[PDB]
């Protein structure tokens, strides 16, 4: 007999259940094969005894002892089937054989037996190229794939493990009404999408194109990630926030419980100093919900209290200096959209007979560049711009007919100081004008200003700015480069890699948690009168914009190298450690994120050639080459007749690809993602939405500028009530749960029995190390401090690869996690 221990955890994160006839294993052989070539299977083998002799065993997990028949004519175990009969679904983490080790690595929900239409299975931590499949199990390796496909039919249950694609046509609900109703983003020429995965839930009543509403948005079912600890269900705060808290805050203001709006500064202060005072019945819905309970301090009675966010753990005031405005777009919360202005006055690609003559109104002669003419800055590559203006400009006109908001289409133009660090020069607020227009507001340029109502024009000027990027950030940056353009990956990866494929195991980690974030997403933040809708400034055009930019999206242009020669921030200098030469040499996103990208891809290049000897190898994986024309032709389908994208037919495209995803999930969504709430968790530093245009000269609104320009500041942007929404829901996505699984680390020590792959995923790892000490080092230099840490005092600590818990600013996810 086999002595085998099986390692699972019950629903409940009773033991003597599980004994008796209650789970069922049977072993598969990898050389025995049957008379079709199958490995050869054994009998139903039950679970014998609770094993309490190993003290190495993590929290909620139980060991049962197991013993297999198996004789000579079944040679060596590579896969077992399990049934469970029990009415309770158990998490199954590994299987190991002694004596023959031979480890099993399963991670995965095993429901009863009835609910499957095939007997579960799993394979032991063996790593195969398909042509490298032992032969008894290359049958069982197909059908467990064609069994995750599924055949693109029915209403996906919980215990399913389906995975295919469709289109964003869940996000209105037209059942409920036609304000709600919203485009399907997707499968068109007017709104390419990402695609998501399928849920299946069929059609409204109203509308055959958009799905029906649904309690639980499905993923497959080991997508949906359990949690020892309650708090540690992030992604659920979200729901929580969306379904009860948002309707208890909205109670507060209908009722008048608390002013409708702030009415200074300090009023905002305020928030995570005494707090705010609330009804009782609003605490009381607060403080039993998991997750949303850690997001406040309370009395338990009526105070809410925030946490302090570190853009003003030093100075309160420092956010609204020129200084960190623009330091903010090279180490910010959004620090990569930022651009070299190589002439000037800067030009525009939209058309004049739809928005009127485009030609920029800044003056040359207008600006303050320390003494430089403007040939002598365009020429030293010291003049950038973070231009929104063709980005916004198209959707100005019907954003600014809503009845509470108001933008501009936004241009600044900055100067890189001798010293090494940015500063704004002017702001064009520009508007679109045609013939017909009913509005008498013009475009302007504002210049810097200290002093006077021409400072407050100023910050309003900034403001407007930072609406316009708050709004990139969030829909673009983040949720389109990050969450929506991987999940299609997600989906390819586990339909047409089988687990025993080396490039499963290469990207899979990197997807942990992402499917089933978005998926809550759909149901809560960017559904019709979501969170997003509800608190960023173009309301229910707010995802349709991503859609527009997506138009735009370039798989190889997310390479970090290609990202910052393509926005004329660095050049190709292959007499550089990384091949490019910054045009801002203190760039602390940049020159962190260079580090990371080239510890990964040593890590790719060290891996891929293990599994991998010619380009000839990478042609003739059926997974592989079927894996990338699906992600291509099917999850990202509607840019599949663009020409950029890698063909997949050599080593070193295997390794761009690999590289560029696990970038993509890990380094630039944690950039991106986890300065959220520590610099926009004070409104006036990251205000989401603006609510009216510059006043007018002669009219109240211009002399309120003069006499409360905090008010002045605070009527423009996010109204308070959206506000505390806005807040709550950031703190929540820049929380790391204790359970994550940063870069460098895996969640099982025995992924792969390969040897030669975990000593390279050990060197990595020590990279990571090596490189953290370099950062460290980085933000002690105070010949560094200016762009690093700026007036707010705030070291740039985004993309140091580790971190503990919590509300950090620090830490590198491997995936797109929350
Ligand atoms: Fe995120």
């Amino acid at each position: 007999k086999i002595k085998g221990t099986v390692v699972l955890m019950p629903k409940n994160e009773n033991l003597n259940a599980f004994l008796g006839r209650s789970v069922s294993l049977q072993l598969i052989s990898a050389t025995k094969a049957d008379a079709h070539g199958k490995g050869k299977v054994g009998k139903d083998t039950f679970l014998e005894g609770i094993n309490t002799s190993l003290p190495t065993l993590g929290a909620g997990e139980s060991a049962f002892n197991i013993h297999f028949e198996w004789d000579g004519s079944m040679g060596i175990p590579g896969a077992f089937y399990i049934k469970n009969y029990m009415q309770v679904e158990f998490f199954l983490k590994s299987l190991t054989l002694e004596a023959i080790t031979i480890r099993f690595v399963c991670n995965s929900w095993v429901y009863n037996t009835k609910l499957y239409k095939s007997v579960r299975i799993f394979f032991a931590n063996h790593t195969y190229v398909p042509s490298e499949t032992p032969a008894p199990l290359v049958e069982y390796r197909e059908e467990e794939l064609k069994s995750l496909r599924g055949n693109g039919t029915g209403e996906r249950k919980e215990y399913d493990r389906i995975y295919d694609y469709d289109v964003y046509n869940d996000l209105g609900n037209p059942d409920k009404s036609e304000k709600l109703a919203r485009p399907v983003l997707g499968g068109s020429s007017t709104f390419p999408y990402p695609r998501r995965g399928r849920t299946g839930r069929g059609p409204t009543v109203t509308d055959p194109n958009t799905e029906k509403q649904g309690e639980v948005f499905y993923v497959p079912r080991d997508e949906n990630l359990g949690h020892l600890k309650s708090k540690d269900a992030l992604e659920i705060g979200t729901k929580s926030l969306s379904q009860i808290v948002q309707p208890a805050f909205e109670s507060a203001f209908d009722l008048k419980s608390t002013p409708i709006e702030f009415h200074s500064f300090q009023d905002v202060h305020d928030l995570y100093e005494g707090g705010i005072k609330l009804p009782r019945d609003v605490i009381s819905t607060i403080i039993p919900l998991p997750v949303i309970k850690e997001l406040y301090r309370t009395d338990g009675q009526h105070i809410l209290k925030f946490p302090q966010p570190h853009v003003v753990q030093v100075s309160q005031s420092a956010w609204m200096t020129d200084e960190e405005f623009a330091r903010e777009m090279i180490a910010g919360v959004n620090p990569c959209v930022i651009r070299g202005l190589e002439e000037f006055p800067p030009k525009s690609n939209l058309d004049p007979a739809i928005y009127g003559d485009q030609s920029s109104k800044i003056t040359a002669d207008s600006l303050d560049l320390d003494g430089y003419t403007m040939d002598e800055a365009l020429g030293s590559r010291r003049l950038f711009m973070l231009d929104y203006h063709d980005i916004f400009m198209p959707y100005v006109r019907q954003i600014n007919q809503l009845n509470s908001a108001k933008t501009y289409a936004t241009r600044t133009i900055l100067f890189l100081r001798e010293d090494g660090t940015l500063k704004p020069v002017a702001i064009e607020l520009s508007l679109p004008h045609s013939a017909g227009d009913l509005s008498a507001a013009v475009s302007q340029v504002v210049l810097p200003a200290k002093e006077g109502v021409e400072s407050t024009i100023w910050l309003l000027a900034k403001a407007y700015v930072i609406v316009n990027d708050s709004c990139y950030h969030q829909l673009m940056s983040h949720w389109l480069n990050t969450h929506a353009a991987m999940e299609p990956f997600v989906i390819a990866t586990h339909r047409h890699l089988s687990v025993l494929h080396p490039i499963y195991k290469l990207l899979t980690p990197h997807y942990r948690n992402n499917m089933n974030i978005n998926a809550l997403a759909r149901q809560s933040l960017i559904n019709a009168n979501g969170i997003a809708e509800t608190t960023f400034l173009p309301s229910k055009y707010s995802v349709e914009m991503s859609s527009a930019v997506y138009k735009n999206w370039v798989f190889t242009d997310q390479a970090l190298p290609a990202d910052l020669i393509k926005r004329g921030v660095a050049i190709k200098d292959p007499s550089t450690p990384h091949g490019v030469r910054l045009l801002i040499e203190d760039y602390p996103y940049a020159a962190d994120g260079l580090e990371i990208w080239a510890a990964i891809k040593t890590w790719v290049q060290e891996y891929v050639p293990l599994y991998y000897a010619r380009d000839d190898d990478v042609k003739n994986d059926s997974e592989l080459q079927h894996w990338w024309k699906e992600a291509v032709e099917k999850g990202h389908g509607d840019l599949k007749d663009k020409p950029w994208w890698p063909k997949l037919q050599t080593l070193e495209d295997l390794v761009e690809v690999c590289l560029i995803i696990i970038w993509i999930a890990s380094a630039l969504h944690a950039a991106v993602n986890f300065g959220q709430y520590p610099y926009g968790g004070l409104i006036m530093n990251r205000p989401t939405a603006s609510r009216r245009l510059l006043p007018e000269k002669g009219t109240p609104e211009y002399e309120e500028m003069i006499n409360n320009h905090e008010k002045a500041y605070l009527r423009t942007i996010t109204s308070k009530l959206p506000t505390l929404i806005s807040l709550s829901v950031i703190e929540i996505l820049s929380t790391h749960a204790s359970d994550e699984v940063y870069l460098g680390q895996r969640d099982n020590p025995h992924w792969t029995s390969d040897s030669k792959a975990l000593q390279a995923f050990q060197k990595f790892g020590n990279k990571l190390k090596e490189i953290e000490e370099k950062l460290v080092r980085r933000n002690n230099d105070p010949s560094l401090q200016g762009n690093r840490l700026g007036p707010v005092q705030l070291p740039y600590t985004l993309l140091y690869p580790s971190s503990e818990e919590g509300l950090t600013f620090r830490g590198i996810p491997n995936s797109i996690s929350i």
